[PDB]
């Protein structure tokens, strides 16, 4: 029993962490076979970073002005290169940490672990989703930039996100492992701002589905729904619309608890239109957004990595 | 900006995590130096449960009894003893992804980060609270007897503890790394209950000024409130009586913030009377009281917004 916000195991993640230093400006970078990946505004002052020219900036740099610390060991790098929003810096050795990886661009609604970290020191590892604006609600503070998300399927760790930037309501921007953006963000100091964010439907009947499987059924209902009448209350209180890859992805979930998908959702759609009348759901008096249909199974089922 | 609730880096403790298994019964140990300690039940069948003789049911085992598994490789045993409810083996092989650690007894209120494992494999991390019932509300499952809660306080991993049993109501009862249980309970499958809980008053006035820090100033208020008053209206809605040196302990954030303790403590008494009217709080419509004022210097800025 129990339900928490778990994140993946972060230690084959924090094998990789390492500190990058370009002039004044330090942050973190992801060490995998002989290259360190970080975000390329590393090579940025704060007057650069107005109206940053990368190729610009960068074709200015050699490889001795990038210092490179894998803990308490200076690496030495033999090149460096710029793929989109990453910086590529080639080192003389190979990570003996490197775990067996792949680089993911996933969707809004998946799930990942954060591994924050500040001068190439892992600090903590929390979950976190891709929002539908694709922001990330992160808690980082200032030297968090090249902080690393991340999931593990079987021995692979798929790393999805690589932390960026800031933006005003204290929400995350940041791109994959290839430096394309999540999000029509662009890394540069002008005005950005989050788009009118909106709720994981998906998600949230997932996590209505662990609350049965915790024992909470309150919310039950003998009623049910079709998909097109639940896509226009999920339409009304900005609510991610419910696809039928949606209702096939919840079938296990389904299946276990004997509650069909469409009589969960008659369930979601009084929560919306009522509330929760002073009552809680695993803890939460809010519908919870951040857990995937797979993310409850393999809670709900003690998956190892 | 942002807060989350963040687990430590659990990397080293992943390299501690083992199997043991003695004859039935498999569940988890931790491998530090040449020592895997382990809940001292796992000797017993299910049957012996009720009422077991530990002392009685180790006397008849020998070292090869006891199957310790680290990764792929069988260690073995070459002594065994018990202290209090945990079971130590010693193997001849000392580990050497043993990092620099300490074991703690902590006090209800505390939080660590759990490592939850099954079959010596980690499965993933959260953060909880010691509750000040000494139960934990936390997220396990048959098999997961052994995982470990820890904090990692500059670069030493302190253990905290070691999970022994899931109570009826779904809470996780468990006990120090010297085998001493948190609470009343026993590892015996006797009637057993977790006591009334309350709500962590210190944790919930920490969390108030980490919603300051990060900008929300909504529920503040122009009122004081003397100590004893607010404890006498606190104990009204089932929070913790909190103690001058709970007040002490809020100096450093008091500080930051320019809000007296006494001050923060009139909003959460009026927080308790009026509810938050459609309105959350670093995200939640719940007080939330597992972050203690220490977890909020930590992840919050230096600088208030
Ligand atoms: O936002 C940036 C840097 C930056 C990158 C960029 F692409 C465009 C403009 C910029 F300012 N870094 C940060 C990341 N996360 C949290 C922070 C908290 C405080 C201060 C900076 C933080
Ligand atoms: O509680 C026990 C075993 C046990 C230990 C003991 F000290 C006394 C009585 C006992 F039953 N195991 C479990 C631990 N955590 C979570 C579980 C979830 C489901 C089923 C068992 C779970
Ligand atoms: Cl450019």
């Amino acid at each position: 029993s129990g339900f928490r916000k778990m994140a993946f195991p972060s230690g084959k993640v924090e094998g990789c962490m390492v500190q990058v230093t370009c002039g004044t400006t330090t942050l973190n970078g992801l060490w995998l076979d002989d290259v360190v990946y970080c975000p390329r505004h590393v090579i940025c002052t704060s007057e650069d970073m107005l109206n940053p020219n990368y190729e610009d900036l960068l074709i200015r740099k050699s490889n001795h002005n990038f210092l490179v610390q894998a803990g308490n060991v200076q690496l030495r790098v033999i090149g460096h290169s710029m793929q989109n929003c990453v910086l590529k810096l080639k080192v003389d050795t190979a990570n003996p940490k490197t775990p067996k990886y792949k680089f993911v661009r996933i969707q809004p609604g998946q799930t990942f672990s954060v591994l924050a970290c500040y001068n190439g020191s892992p600090s903590g590892v929390y979950q976190c989703a891709m929002r539908p604006n694709f922001t990330i609600k992160g808690s980082f503070l200032n030297g968090s930039c090249g902080s690393v998300g991340f999931n593990i399927d079987y021995d692979c760790v798929s790393f999805c996100y690589m932390h960026h930037m800031e933006l005003p309501t204290g929400v995350h921007a940041g791109t994959d492992l290839e430096g394309n953006f999540y999000g029509p963000f662009v890394d540069r100091q002008t005005a950005q701002a989050a788009g009118t964010d909106t709720t994981i439907t998906v998600n949230v009947l997932a996590w209505l589905y662990a609350a049965v499987i915790n024992g909470d059924r309150w919310f039950l209902n003998r009623f049910t729904t079709t998909l097109n009448d639940f896509n226009l209350v999920a339409m009304k209180y900005n609510y991610e619309p419910l696809t039928q890859d949606h209702v096939d992805i919840l079938g296990p979930l389904s299946a276990q608890t004997g509650i069909a998908v469409l009589d969960m959702c008659a369930s979601l759609k009084e929560l919306l239109q009522n509330g929760m009348n002073g009552r809680t759901i695993l803890g939460s008096a809010l519908l919870e957004d951040e857990f995937t249909p797979f993310d409850v199974v393999r809670q709900c089922s003690g998956v190892t990595f």
